[PDB]
């Protein structure tokens, strides 16, 4: 028999949150390649990528699991 | 026999969330190639790309999960 | 039996959170090669990547995990 | 016999005025009340109140006051 | 016999005025009461009160007073 | 006999008068009280009050009085 | 004979270009003059005058010149 | 003979170009002049004159010059 | 015979350029004069004048020069 029980408070009071700046990859990026061979597959990322800015007025988080077997 | 409860409050109060200025890949990009092989699948991303501002003025999760056998 | 009790309280009370500056790779990036050889899989990343700004107003995080066998 | 005389000159000369940010309780406020007793009058203010922003392209003054007998 | 003269210049030749940033109560205000005993008058101010951005562009002043019996 | 005579000059030449800041109460202010007795009159004040941002592009003040009995 | 060849670049590859904020003569300006005595010609300029602003996406210069007897 | 050849790259790659602030005579310009002669030609400037702000996202140049005699 | 041969690369690969600040006279500017005698040319001055803000992406300068005689 399994009765678990969970009153959990989870909490931010957060006055004020601003002005936030994020600048990757502010100047210039140059690449040149003279006869490169290449035998199997490529991925090739060139400039600015898969930057984040993430700013929530609650980013708080619960996680949980259960199991029985 | 199985009877988990959960009365779980997730929460943010925030009071002013603004201003937020994300500026990815703000130059000059350049690329210049002579006379390259390749055998196989080429990805190839170029400029800027995949990224993200996210701002939610409640970004909070709760995850839960349950097995039994 | 399995009968725990969780009372968690999981807090913050930011007054106030600003002027956040990141900026990485603010200057020229450059990348020159020659008659090279590759056998096998490229990844390449060139530039600026996978950066995060990250300002939650709260960034609080509970995790619980539960079993039995 | 009362012949008072004023020849004054209240003056500016400003020559750029701009850029007053007033921001008054920018943040959260919160109040929680139990079971008071309260036996006579109350004045409650809660909030932001009675802030001033007062700008005026000349503000000078001058009081003057004048008795007999 | 009362025959007071007054030529008085008051002056300001300010060149430029500016960027002036208040930034009263900018954080979280909280406040929790249990079971309290007021017998009396109650003037409760809670928040951002009162608070004065007063820029003017001349705020020169004269004051004068004048009696007899 | 009473004739008094003002020539007064009250001055100023202020050149440039800028970036001002004042941020009073800039965190999280908390109050929490239990079971208390008042038996007479309360002024209660929490918060960021009363605060002055005076800024004059002249704060020039003359004052004068004058009498006879 | 006389058979010069150029087979010049004169290039700029700029990424941004922005925020550029020119404020000449913020202030007050004030010209008193008395029983002044002019015998020639005057040329008077009194203010804010002749300031430039100059902002081109390209401002490269190519001058040449060619002279023969 | 004159056969002069010139293959010349004159050549810039700037990345971010920005927030430039050029705040000439921010402040108060007084002139006084009592009972002056003046028995030959008068230039006269007062104020803010003549300034510049020169932001090209490219100031590239290049010069060149022949002569036969 | 006479046949020069230029190969020149003049180059900046300049990141970013940013948040320059001129403020020339700021502050206050005052002349007086009393009964002075001119008996030729005057040029006069006065206040901020000729001030320069040059920013350019790409400073570069090449100068050149050929003569036969």
């Amino acid at each position: 028999v399994y009765k678990p029980v969970d009153l959990s408070k989870v909490t931010s009071k957060c006055g004020s949150l601003g002005n936030i700046h994020h600048k990757p990859g502010g100047g210039q990026v140059e690449v040149k390649s003279e006869k490169l061979d290449f035998k199997d597959r490529v991925q090739s990322k060139i400039g600015s990528l898969d930057n984040i800015t993430h700013v929530p007025g609650g980013g708080n988080k619960k996680i949980e699991t259960h199991k029985l077997t």
